[PDB]
């Protein structure tokens, strides 16, 4: 399992799940990062989404209630069923895409974590769920400045150890 997100300084992800910072260089990441490999979306990612479904990508809707249902990837309700999925494609890799409550719920048992910050800030009313930054230890990082201080963003990748 691997989780990919993006947030500010300060620690929130956004507004209803959904970026309210416009960086098309962190966006082109997130979807870069995504190609060719399993992604799992949350419920309240599939409205955030831009566009679903994406193509030569396999992409998943996980929600806590079986009611709910997403087109374009595919719905599971089982938090254990998700990790047979991979399990089952070990040529590809999991990648969480979110949410926060699909990120707690994984977050356990994720061995690689993806971060990128942003120098700038930006408020609303979603928060990234805490994490035990002491528990990882980053393997490797890349910092790529924009033109403006805000819009200037990092990737950091940890590892869990044990
Ligand atoms: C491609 O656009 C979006 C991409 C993402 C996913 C995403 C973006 N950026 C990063 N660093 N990680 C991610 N998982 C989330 C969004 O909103 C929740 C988006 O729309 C704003």
């Amino acid at each position: 399992t691997a989780f990919l997100w993006a947030q500010d300084r300060d620690g929130l992800i956004g507004k209803d799940g959904h970026l309210p910072w416009h960086l098309p260089d962190d966006l082109h990441y997130f979807r870069a990062q995504t190609v060719g490999k399993i992604m799992v979306v949350g419920r309240r990612t599939y409205e955030s989404f831009p566009k679903r479904p994406l193509p030569e990508r396999t992409n998943v809707v996980l929600t806590h209630q079986e009611d709910y249902q997403a087109q374009g990837a595919v719905v599971v309700h089982d938090v254990a069923a998700v990790f047979a999925y991979a399990k089952q494609h070990p040529d590809q890799e999991l990648v969480i895409a979110g949410g926060a409550q699909i990120f707690t719920a994984f977050k356990d048992d994720v061995d690689t974590l993806l971060v990128t910050r942003l120098a700038g800030s930006f408020e609303g009313d979603t928060k990234m769920i805490p994490l035990n930054w002491d528990d990882f230890t980053k393997v490797s990082s890349r910092t790529v400045e924009d033109t403006n201080p805000a819009l200037t963003h990092t990737y950091e990748v940890w590892q869990k150890k044990a």
